[PDB]
């Protein structure tokens, strides 16, 4: 495994937050998401009736996993990671055991996750993949019903509104029918995974915890796993912003990464303008990479599964000054 | 006609702008439309085979024609005026003449300018249309196409990207065969027609003024018609913000938006502030003009958050201010 | 004390933060400040030598103490809260202990809490003060220096820059000196304190917390202290943010801002909307906390247009839902 | 005269709006300035008694010409024009003919003309100077009074509340105590200047016009003198924007230039956060270029003396993709 050698030396990262929660884009019934516009659907506990038929409206015209791996081999950044299912419970690929995904609910009729996975092999990127495997809020029994005691970025952690029976819920049932067998599919088929990113568990075993790291080895035995997973699971730990250099579990292979936004929200926002300048992305992914940490830099693709025009410029003037810099 | 009395009361009114140009939202391949993103087509000279393909996303989950009314009803706007055909050809109503419409070409399959015609009756609101009876990009024949020596919020005035022969183009090919039928369309059907918006004709013969003119008043007596038609062919006349300070009926009306653009745009945030908008009202309706009032609905036909919670603090502000 | 009565009744609070940090205004030398402006001094280590030299340039021309007032007074607002001193050290009075204050040291030559409560007192609203009691950066023994193994919107807690000798400081030389004496100042003059906000000690001693809780029984008797001085040693708790839904009078409090900065800042155009602020006050209201909204003062001591502007539209919105 | 083959081939230029209208920035009694906040005194008719003592508030402590030069010369801007006098009437120098001036009239007691002046000579930079010869609101026979027959940035053109008698008013009183003096004044001092620029005249007898074109050309013969000012007294031509390619005066030796700011205004402005996006920026000066027409992007600095934050990281960020450019 010398994908461990490649990751101390990739440094930048192109990260990929698309879904359902896109196409509302931080405004629901005339009042605004929280920070976080792809927790919209926890945020205003909108039915999977009504959320779940935003579906039937995504038709993304001008998505082009080409032109957005190439923006991002442009910019410098060496891997691509991408939401296959988020706290939503979506999946934005073909999913043989939930029809609940963009190949068959929706017209574009099209797995997003095979394009840019085709498209990162052909354009010389490694793929990465980020999968929700405690919070599903499709999902009857989904995870965070146990761990209410702590506030969100929505509401509950848990869909609290189309299943309010806390006292008669059981993960169990939602992680051997939908978590185990979606994150077979999506590390079975995708060609070579480089990189897994997973959320810290909430309501989630040490057995199944223990089985994701198990089911992930045997299928991509080189794909680094994120440390958010189990305690005794992981190759690089992801450190959250407060944990960044001027408790720490330990990183055996001395890998380190930080996941970023250019603006305040991981979805995308059409009230979110607040676009971290040319020189901010700069000098934070200089002050990461200085201190070995890997920058994984994110773009949260509109309802047309465009890169939004000002996202683009910034990571393309960051890239510039960068450069300047490194001839200077 | 005591239309034209109404009219001299109305003060408020909601515009509606909403089309294909709302799905791209001043944003084309990286770079951004100007000021005004419905003009996007001509900005960067979208083939009407990619821009037409819009249609097929169009599928604006969150549209309700009842709730728009509620709210312009709310604010106090007396009447709502909404765009059957822009400048692109594509019209937001089921056209028997074309089939680049709402109803036919996108999965949404619905006559928006109905469902508003109805919800203004019911909710007791008049109803005015706008046509572009000049620019129409879709048609081969699209006006424009003698009047480019003028620079535009776009490129070119017509559709000269698709149809490049300015010198083999005859526009009453255009006029005899779209225009003239879609107007006896939309003041045919969608009930009682208040108000008539038009655009400053370019290349329009005084015939084909004339024709228009005459096609509302035998449709739609009642409906005041807009001063941009033709010199002899109006009831109330249109100032255009430079104009503010003949009318024989002493009938005048400014268009406004609330942001910069009147289609919906991600990039435009410059919201008028909620005094602002209260206070321009104020100084056309002490002048004796209505003020007409812009939403640019979004992908989902949504009125943008900041456009309600400003056009809401806006008559706020009015109404305490008319107590005090 | 029927001073407990009223702050149950008050719902509606203005906030003032007004020092050297406003002139900078979350700029320094073409890099910005954190969310809070008025940390400046610590985010850059600024050295006093420099900072201190802003007082030279310190002459707000349209500094209005009755139109501030009367603007809260306008929202509703029943007490108007201001920094006598903040982090930075520098005094908005006319202390006689530090000369390192807005009288002596500044052109403008005036006591700013001096004008506010007395135009408080002629508008009939209460007067409330805050005092950095712990921490001090024009001050050789500043509090913070055995606190630091935390973060801060600045640097270190302490002036860490100009002092760095923290083996060999003593924060009961700056308590003796300054602290203690400067709190009497203000607790003395400027007419009846209706309230007293102070910071979270954290090296500050028991003695000297009951020190400054029995400084401000003796001087205000009336006065409600602020729950973040001591644990036995207020009458009101003030909770922040987070700690939205013991105090044994039932009196709770919370602090907010328009923007996301206290002190005043050119970058910063967060401005909360109207509806926001009205319905933000509605919530802490109705599960009994008083709202205390923070405006921060420009360098020509103005209330920034937009706060200005929220801070009406706000009030139109409440008027008119308390008619509805 | 070799000075018109560098103007040919100096391409990028800074520009400085400074006055008493920078202290107000776009902000007076809550209410805001036009799109231009230097026109602050004639948009609200602020007494002169008034907007004359912001005077005693100037003390910008972060002025340093040096700094300004240095980050003009980083950008590749080869001249710097300034403001000597605005509309306002406030000279920005150590006027001889009038008190009301920068030196005299503030706390600072500093000519800033002759710092920039002073400072570009010494970073090896030409310097362009620029007068308002029409319009003075502190001269009671202040210009424009007859030609209020159209719409400004403020209210009248001339000050109409200080002086509310148009019947009995005369520019030529004027012209003769203030403007031709003032003109001499710093034609004669602040060394070498390369450029000068001057409002459209609109109470201006032709005589007056040719006055100050002799008054240049005996002071400052190398000095090449902007359009503005008379149809046969320049030597390159100001485009205003609705001139530039994709009536038009001729420039008999081919020298154009455009005058543009980073935001909507040219005065400082708190509200005006609108900034030329980096792209913009290189884009624009990229157009301009091409076409033969110098760029002079004008810096609007702050009640302290500062540029902008977010002026300096777009000018800046501009500079870095036009290099990036020129290397691919």
């Amino acid at each position: 495994n010398d994908n461990v050698a490649w990751f101390k030396q990739a440094k930048y990262g192109m990260m990929i937050h698309w879904g359902l929660y896109s196409l509302l884009a931080g405004e629901y019934r005339g009042e605004s998401s929280s920070a976080y516009a792809e927790w919209i659907q926890s945020k205003f506990q909108i039915p999977n009736a009504e959320y779940g038929n935003l579906a039937t409206a995504f038709n993304p015209l001008y998505f082009d996993a080409k032109k957005i791996v190439a923006l991002a081999k442009q910019c410098g950044m060496q891997y691509l990671v991408v939401t296959t299912k988020h706290h939503d419970g979506f999946a934005m690929y073909h999913s043989k055991v939930d029809a609940y995904n963009v190949y068959d609910a929706t017209p574009f009729h099209r797995d997003i996750i095979g394009e840019l996975a085709e498209a990162c092999q052909k354009a010389g990127l490694k793929f990465g993949l980020y999968y929700s495997q405690d919070l599903d809020w499709h999902d009857p029994n989904g995870g965070g019903y146990k761990s209410n005691d702590v506030e969100t970025a929505g509401t509950t952690w848990d869909n609290s509104w189309d299943f309010p029976d806390e006292d008669q819920k059981n993960f169990d049932l939602c992680f051997d029918n939908k978590i185990l067998p979606q994150i077979k599919e999506i590390m079975s088929n995708y060609g070579d995974i480089a990189t897994a990113w997973f959320d810290v568990p909430m309501t989630l075993s040490e057995a199944q915890s223990q089985t994701i790291y198990d089911t992930v080895r045997e299928l991509q035995p080189n794909c680094l796993i994120n440390s958010r997973l189990g305690n005794g699971k992981y190759d690089f730990v992801s450190l959250g912003d407060n944990e960044i250099p001027k408790g720490f579990k330990p990183s055996p292979l001395g890998l380190y990464a930080t996941a970023g936004t250019i603006n305040d929200s991981w979805g995308f926002s059409y009230h979110d303008q607040n676009w971290k300048t040319p020189r901010t992305l700069y000098r934070y992914k200089q002050h990461l990479n200085d201190f070995g940490i890997n920058y994984l830099l994110n773009v949260g693709l509109d309802p047309l599964g465009r890169v939004p025009m000002m996202a683009e410029e910034n990571l393309l003037a960051a890239k510039a000054l960068e450069d300047e810099a490194n001839r200077l």
